[PDB]
């Protein structure tokens, strides 16, 4: 009946002579009461996908931001983000009162990242990760670590651990959450008791949770388009610039800042010339879900595409 297999000390598979999967299991049996035989019979048939190292590895004005702009505002994409609106309106709403983030912000982020379920992912998120703590030193510690909450994710929402599919970096559903963001920001917003991050309307409550967790103003500005140029001062959502010295840089706001007395240089390239704008930190919250100027406009701006199709 029951088979201890204390003497099953060595797995097969892709992981079978790997030091970095032995320490591993060594710590989920220590850390958190694993089997080891169970987690060695997992392990053996994970993969080591090369393809995800590459890829882990890979990561004017001539019209930039035009470019990664057409590839999410198209008419397919903002129809298909009206339907998904309107279908998860509850949600959206409920998430608005709960959370202070707008329903274009949430509808642009699950647009941008899988198409509204459309596109979440087809690599096993085991394989992923278990090729990315295992097999590559650069980044080793922190995939083990969401190999880890993966595993624990897995175990509490009861999932066979093979079963989940996503990004090459093991992201996750609708939302495409990290298993860290599981960890601290995912919710059951649908409330059956449990977190499905494939499921729509919790990854509608949780990718809310995500942004008032990173500073999310309800009803602040996200960004106001500047008048002038300013090419003697380096531009980014990273940089940072009292409104005054912008002014003296020759910008001037199209739109009344309110209360804020700094701001982050932005700068997209539309082919002609350069659009400036003052970052405002709603826009920084944005990007802390994709370290980049171009993800957070092309997110805001689908958002407010969506929101105005909508209208009509
Ligand atoms: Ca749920």
């Amino acid at each position: 009946m029951v088979e201890p297999q204390h003497n099953v000390m060595q797995m097969g598979g892709d992981f079978a002579n790997n030091p970095n999967a032995q320490q591993f299991i060594d710590k989920m049996v220590n850390k958190h009461g694993f089997d080891r035989q169970q987690l060695q019979e997992i392990l053996s048939q994970a993969k080591r996908l090369d393809s995800v190292l590459r890829l882990m590895d890979n990561q004017g004005p001539n019209g930039a931001w035009l470019r990664y702009r057409k590839k999410f505002i198209t008419p397919d994409n903002v129809q298909n983000g009206v339907v998904f609106w309107n279908q998860y309106e509850d949600a959206l709403n409920r998430a608005w009162q709960v959370y202070g983030v707008p329903p274009e912000i949430i509808v642009g982020i699950i647009g941008v990242e899988t198409r509204w379920g459309r596109v979440m992912g087809k690599t096993r998120i085991l394989d992923a990760l278990a090729t990315l703590s295992f097999n590559y030193p650069r980044r080793a510690e922190y995939f083990s670590g969401e190999l880890e909450t993966f595993l624990l994710m897995a175990r509490d929402e009861q999932d066979d651990p093979l079963n989940l599919k996503g990004s090459f970096a093991g992201a996750m559903g609708y939302g495409q959450f990290m298993p860290s963001s599981y960890k601290q920001y995912a919710v059951d917003f649908s409330g059956d008791g449990h977190i499905n991050l494939w499921d729509p309307v919790d990854a509608i409550g949780s990718v809310a949770n995500y942004f008032k967790a990173h500073g999310w103003v309800k009803g602040d500005q996200v960004a106001v388009m500047a008048n002038g140029q300013a090419p003697g001062l380096p531009n980014g959502f990273k940089t940072k610039y009292s409104i005054s010295q912008l002014a003296a840089a020759g910008l001037t706001p199209q739109q009344p800042l309110g209360n804020h007395q700094q701001a982050s240089l932005l700068r997209l390239d539309v082919g002609t010339g350069y659009q400036y704008w003052y970052g405002l930190p709603n826009f920084y919250t944005i990007t802390r879900y994709n370290h980049s100027t171009h993800y957070a406009m092309a997110v805001w701006q689908l958002g407010q595409a969506v929101a105005l199709a909508r209208v009509q």
